[PDB]
DNA sequence: TCAGCCTATTCTTTTTTTTTATTCAATTA
DNA sequence: TAATTGAATAAAAGGGCGACGTAGGCTGA
């Protein structure tokens, strides 16, 4: 976590300074891993001037080459906030990845507000148990935040009440176009505290019900582009878990039983290119489930078993 | 539940508050729930004027991250209205909630429309006695309206006919977009009186009989998404409660296994995200029918039992 | 019951409104009935005069948003024709509600086709008497048809079937589209003279016999949902008890028990969800049968005796 | 011409078919 | 003297088994 105090330096004024911060780009790590294009069309910065502030954030962090050994410390160096389940961290050899896009799919009654709000509760804990000790927020769209389900699973995990409860804020995300305005302010509690975890399980929902197909046919598709650039940025801000239930359509293969699958889901291709580990969940027998690794080179394909039970995703 | 007669500040011309009216979106809450490119297209509308209306509505209604020990209030103001037999309510806990989504959906005879006219007499009753003191909304398609079950329990617990009758409203959807026609309706008598209730008795009977062309999202399942956001929209408005109602589809493709009459009801994944809570339907013997609840991330996959008594549901 | 004549106003084109006539609407009600595309589909017709129709079917009939008083007033103001028995009325409080499917399924020699003969008999009757004093329609698809019967009732009720006959009007289908193609003629007679009772006496008798199941059944139902909604559309335009005979399988499980004879109504659920006052038929000694009530929103699970006599149903 | 025709290459590896209701202490003497 | 049940059973295996079609679109036209 780190704020944009250390870039005022170089004949920069303080008048130029809070125009980085009023145009959302409220971390060093968003200035010298953007593109230029989006840089230099705001209204009152010189050409000169934006050439300066690109040149003092090349040194800090470096955009050079790197050695590969240190890309294996990168791949390594992950906190892991486990899920609470020791089956998925055997599965996902340790629970979830911070900063890597980790998707779980879901279409009624498979865990997906429950493994949620499990989760939710395990960035206060340690490093021991697997949580990563920090703050967290779910933004929430489908009108699904449940205070009970956060408070009764901190008694499994055993902590207090009240320490959850200054835990996971939450705004109800309206529109898609509410998703940005969310998004600017998600990074300014960035600069105000540190944050381990994100969570929103019905982000792909608000692309179901704000863009009637078709007739916008690129406006469904780039606003996933748009919102799948913006927290990946914080993914490499600090390391921050992304954690989101996406939705899924019943593929019509009904004609008779050679892989019948009512699968391939939504969101597109370019959510296929950013999610590079991604999750099948569906119903079992009695409320057991069943999560499945999918389009991953990076975590090998195997099942395991995550048990909705009264006192959480456990066993 | 605020109307756009207050909108009029800092230059905002009497023009835009009106035609915003009638096109669809009557209050300020859902100017909030508006998108900014969906404002553009209705004409008389430019784009300078579109930024003007949801930035000073933005003044008007906040929406910043709000920490988890005040939703947990905002979940307790929620009146939670009784479902006239005590073993639902202490299945749902106390009763059905208010700002959901909450369905009955079972094969025939089960009271799917029964469960609806007890529900009917419930918002004009006090606090004490489950009822918001409001009025509820009832819309059917089929033709199930049937007032005089409607002066039957209301002398189930004594109160008057002729008020109740004063009360609640009726509307008839011919077709799927007539539905959303007589939508606009809830907002408009919103303003004017506070509601308790809403009740539309057959969502997707009118999608069952107006596909696409083989299954595609064209009026099926993009109309039927744009049917259920406003659903959602108005959960979000007021917070009134409401309660929806699914046909029910049997399978074809399992053979003799582990349950030789599974059912499946219809409206695939988009009903289903957008569906907070679920009550199945199944008749047990004579007057006896079951209550079993699918799909709640706050209660137990529990079972209950009532019966269509000529009172009402009782047990 | 309001035509198309009292559409041809405001500069509305003469052109098109013959092809609502072409398209099976000849009432003002039935566009009112009607979904926006499919009328857009219809080959010929401009758009926007079509949404001009659209605003003016709207004027014309009544779709606006009102109380249950005047409908508790309105709901009152239904024929409700008597059945000839005494008995059977007394169980359906009062006889048929007129403007309502009441389908009648039993086994073979039930009496089914009994009943509907003695039905169209007692229309002719004022409504002192438990008659309607209308029209009706005879639509067979089983040759079952027997005028001689009805002058047997005509006999028993002190009424001319020289005068029987010059009313109810015979058809006879073949095939399911020439099934729905009966309605779309028999909508004209519905304007040009008022009807009482439109009889589809083996109206899912056609539907077994012309498609196979597992593939073909999806073809057979929505073909089956297709017919209803025209069905119940001449219910409500111009109020008229509509009749329909409905077939019987057996259920073939271990299901196999007393009193019920696994029956399952053929028809699966669309004929189910588009009951409103199902019947079951038993016989029990003799003549005597026994006429059991399912799934009605006003009605109790109730029986009552009843003899088909040589003059009609008696008692 | 489209509409009937033609069946272009594909492509990736693993999940769950019952029950007549006694034990006991009984839920009341 | 309470006495009927709130509770609980399983390794064998049935009076059971069957789906639309727009996707490469030649030739007839
Ligand atoms: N009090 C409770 N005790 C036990 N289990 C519970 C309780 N409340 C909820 N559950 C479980 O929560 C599960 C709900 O799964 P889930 O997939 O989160 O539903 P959902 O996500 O809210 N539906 P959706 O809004 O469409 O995402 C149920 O299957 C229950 O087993
Ligand atoms: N006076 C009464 N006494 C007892 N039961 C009644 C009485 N009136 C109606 N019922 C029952 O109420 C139920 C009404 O049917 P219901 O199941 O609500 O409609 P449904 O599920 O929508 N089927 P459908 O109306 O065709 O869509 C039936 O089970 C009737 O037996
Ligand atoms: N003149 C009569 N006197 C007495 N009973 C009669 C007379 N004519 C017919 N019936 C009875 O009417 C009943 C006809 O049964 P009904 O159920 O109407 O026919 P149905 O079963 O529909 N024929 P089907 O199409 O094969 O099902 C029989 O039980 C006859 O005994
Ligand atoms: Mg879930
Ligand atoms: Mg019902
Ligand atoms: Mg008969």
């Amino acid at each position: 976590p780190q704020p944009i105090s250390r870039l005022e330096q170089c004949g920069i004024n303080a008048n130029d300074v809070k125009k980085l911060e009023e145009a959302g780009y409220h971390t060093v790590e968003a200035v010298a891993y953007a593109p230029k294009k989006e840089l230099i069309n705001i209204k009152g910065i010189s050409e000169a001037k934006a050439d300066k502030i690109l040149t003092e954030a090349a040194k800090l962090v470096p955009m050079g080459f790197t050695t590969a050994t240190e890309f294996h410390q990168r791949r390594s160096e992950i906190i892991q906030i486990t899920t609470g389940s020791k089956e998925l961290d055997k599965l996902l050899q340790g629970g979830i990845e911070t900063g890597s896009i980790t998707e779980m799919f879901g279409e009624f009654r498979t865990g997906k507000t429950q493994i949620c709000h499990t989760l939710a509760v395990t960035c206060q804990l340690p490093i021991d148990r697997g949580g990563g000790e920090g703050k967290a927020m779910y933004i929430d769209t489908e009108g699904t935040f449940r205070p009970e389900r956060l408070l009764a699973v901190a008694e499994r995990y055993g902590l207090s009440g009240s320490d959850v409860l200054d835990n996971v804020a939450y705004a109800r995300g309206f529109n898609t176009d509410h998703q940005t305005q969310l998004l600017y302010q998600a990074e300014d509690m960035m600069v105000e505290s540190r944050y381990a975890l994100l969570i929103v399980d019905s982000a792909t929902a608000l692309y179901r019900t704000d863009y009637s197909g078709r007739g916008e046919l690129s406006a469904r598709q780039m606003h996933l582009a748009r919102f799948l650039r913006m927290l990946l940025r914080l993914a490499d801000e600090f390391g921050v878990a992304v954690v989101i239930t996406n939705q899924v359509v019943a593929q019509v293969d009904g004609a008779a039983m050679f892989a019948a699958d009512p699968k391939k889901p939504i969101g597109g291709n370019i959510i296929a290119h950013a999610s590079t580990t991604r999750l099948y969940l569906r119903k079992g027998r009695g409320e057991t489930r069943i999560c499945k690794i999918y389009d991953s080179p990076c975590l090998p394909e195997a099942e395991a078993m995550f048990a909705i039970n009264a006192d959480g995703v456990g066993d």
